[PDB]
């Protein structure tokens, strides 16, 4: 266990967000790999040409204790904001649910995530 | 035991040249605490090209920050720091925008786990 004294944060690792294949669409989506039982928060971040098709993405997680919603827009009133906070399950992975209203989708670009642990005790 | 706080969201203080190196305190941190502030964005773009660097000052820091408001949207990077016995910490800004009348601030958001002392 590491003391809190030698509190680091990793946050470097990045992924994407499948991208929908309909203009209104809602799904889920698994990430997988990390520690079980840990506590991560979510956080969006951009790297990423606007679509300016006003592709707007809204991420949750339904567990109550998961707290937090995530915003994606890319055209001109740029939202990437939110965060959530969640606890691996047993196996490490966790799921979020999509939520997707785009003015175009011919072949969009994904929305990208980065995931946070503190590495503390034995988180 | 450990839960984060994420909810501590402020604004960069807008250049006001063109092109400007310049620092700024963040202040009302808890004394000697660590913590990683993330970028965001929820901002209407300039489309004047504002671009945005940022590093911490503080010994033993790592990362940089990353922001572009037009067409490449950038909102990007992080920096892992720790507080000072004061509760701030200093950090450098390195701006280059095509154009600057009045501009929106960036923005940030700082992450403190929530452990121990800590």
């Amino acid at each position: 266990p590491v003391e809190v004294s030698q509190l680091t944060y990793n946050a470097d690792t990045i992924g994407n967000w499948v991208p929908p294949t309909e203009l209104k669409q809602t799904y889920t989506q698994d990430i997988t790999g990390l520690k079980p039982n840990s506590k991560f928060i979510i956080v969006p971040y951009m790297d990423r040409v606007s679509s300016e098709v006003l592709q707007k993405c809204t991420i949750t997680c339904n567990e109550v204790d998961a707290v937090g919603s995530i915003s994606y827009f890319d055209t001109s009133a740029i939202k990437c904001d939110g965060y959530i906070s969640f606890q691996a399950n047993s196996i490490g992975e966790a799921t979020f649910t999509l939520v997707t209203d785009y003015q175009g989708a011919v072949d969009p670009k994904p929305y990208q995530y980065r995931i946070i642990r503190a590495i503390v005790g034995n988180n």
